[PDB]
């Protein structure tokens, strides 16, 4: 499967190429839609038999990537897919900072099936592997990270998601001493920066879609991070009780159990993923996109489990 590596690049390429052309023209579901028809479209020239596993909703609500839809040509490997064809879509509307085009591949089966509902993740590098356990409190987990990292607690950098549910645990952790660095969208390409030595990211920690944790724990796994993740509830986290009783009867048919501790291999169950990911707009892990005349500009990382070449594709596409 590693032959179609740069396919799977061209798949998040022609994505973030979509949803470019809808940058700063205030339409989140436009520039969304646009991005998830061109990702489709490719996915459907590529040679494999894929199940979108994690991508736009049922079947009822999301005409294209819908959870089960077959893609690809059908030639070679059933593999599942993941698929997040814009990560930032307010931000690509407002045309700021962060938006990319997501997409993970794996072997049958090695992506957890869990609803579309909020999951509490903590997510570190290679350096603090093992030295994690959501079972423990934020604080313990924190300066067993440090230590293992070989920093002092002060030095300790946490990314999390700026929203009003975070604000106590924000508190909580400044006080403690730890730099906080908040977010307004984006905990996938957040999680990776635990990977990425040049960033200041050590740890990330907080709820945010869990749909977007099991791409992280893929990509963090064929990095050799670790991850811990936690189904919430919607009424646990912010009528949203109603939701929140949907996802739990989801969560017994599906069949796990929330507000247990999922670690890094219940969630990615292989080493076999392709992680491609593509800048629609320039953030910490990507350049953006750049157009001037017949000529446009992407990059794109381009992660293989199997390995580690971790790969940083710059492409000029002559339209
Ligand atoms: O905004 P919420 O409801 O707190 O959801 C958090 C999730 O939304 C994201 O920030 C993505 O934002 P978008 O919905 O604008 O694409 C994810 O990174 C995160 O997991």
């Amino acid at each position: 499967r590693r032959e179609l590596a740069i396919e799977f690049s061209r798949v998040t390429e022609s994505a973030a190429l979509a949803g470019y052309k809808w940058l700063g023209r205030g339409d989140k579901n436009t520039a969304d839609g646009a991005a998830v028809n061109a990702m489709r479209i490719m996915l459907n020239q590529v040679n494999i038999d894929g199940t979108i596993v994690i991508g736009e909703g049922e079947i009822a609500e999301a005409p294209m990537l819908y959870i089960g839809e077959k893609v690809g040509t059908g030639r070679g490997d059933a593999v599942d897919i993941a698929v997040d064809p814009i990560e930032g879509t307010r931000m690509t509307a407002m045309g700021q900072a962060n938006a990319l085009a997501v997409l993970a591949v794996g072997d049958k089966g090695c992506f957890l099936n869990a609803p579309d509902m909020y999951m509490e993740k903590l997510i570190v590098g290679p350096g603090a592997k093992g030295t994690i356990d959501l079972n423990l409190p934020l604080a313990d987990n924190l300066r067993n990270v440090a230590a293992a990292l070989g920093k002092p607690l002060s030095e300790l950098t946490v990314t999390i998601l700026a929203k009003p549910r975070h604000d106590a645990v924000i508190a909580e952790m400044q006080q403690l001493g730890v730099r906080v660095f908040a977010i307004p969208d984006g905990d996938v390409a957040a999680s990776i920066l635990t990977c990425m030595p040049d960033s200041e990211v050590d740890v990330l920690y907080g709820i945010g879609g869990a749909p977007e944790g099991v791409v992280s724990a893929a990509v963090i796994r064929a990095l050799d991070g670790d991850m811990n993740g936690r189904l919430l509830a919607r009424h646990d986290v912010k009528e949203n009780r109603r939701i929140g009783e949907q996802e739990l009867a989801r969560c017994k048919a599906m069949g796990i159990e929330a507000g247990k501790v999922l670690r890094l291999g219940d969630m990615a169950r292989s080493d076999n993923v392709i992680f491609s990911a593509t800048g629609i707009t320039k953030g910490d892990l990507l350049e953006g996109i750049s157009r001037k005349g017949n000529i446009a500009t992407t990059e794109t990382l381009l992660i293989r489990g199997k390995s580690r070449t971790i790969r940083r594709i710059q492409s000029i596409h002559y339209l």
